[PDB]
């Protein structure tokens, strides 16, 4: 579990989101696993606006964080879970590291913020769903 709060905005896994996030939403992206709702407390959270391929991510089933390379945002194929038939998913980047399906939520950072949070995993590489292209959630 784990979400992303700027500004009037949270940024969950689309597969994760609540009954209150979906009364309260602002867009969502099957495609990317994404979905954001509004808020009405301030958000302080700072997304990086960038093209690092490097950076640290939060791991609840270790209750570590683990500095990682991680591939350019790109479509890449997911097997079909309870959530989703096997499709491609898009602006997902690609870490060798460990990951649970529990960790989905987890936040990706580089030394200029958010990068993104945990959505895919398997077969030893972590999948983040990007949120740097995102330029709406600080207007
Ligand atoms: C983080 C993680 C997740 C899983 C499981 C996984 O990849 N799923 C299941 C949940 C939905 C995901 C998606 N974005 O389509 C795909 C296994 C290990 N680690
Ligand atoms: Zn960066």
């Amino acid at each position: 579990s784990g979400a992303i709060y700027v500004g009037n905005y949270r940024v969950v896994n689309r597969h994760l989101a609540t009954h209150n996030d979906w009364a309260n939403l602002v867009w969502e992206d099957s495609s990317r696993d994404l979905l954001v709702s509004s808020t009405t407390a301030q958000g302080c959270d700072t997304i990086a606006r960038c093209d690092c391929q490097t950076g640290v991510y939060y791991c609840s089933s270790r209750r570590k964080h683990y500095p990682v390379s991680f591939s350019k945002p790109s479509l890449i194929f997911v097997e079909a879970s309870e959530y989703y038939p096997a499709r491609y998913q898009s602006h997902l980047m690609l870490a060798v590291g460990h990951s649970e399906p529990g960790d989905c939520g987890g936040i990706l950072r580089c030394q200029h913020g958010v990068v993104g949070i945990v959505s895919t995993g398997g077969n030893g590489l972590v999948g983040f769903a990007d949120v740097r292209d995102l330029l709406w959630l600080d207007e």
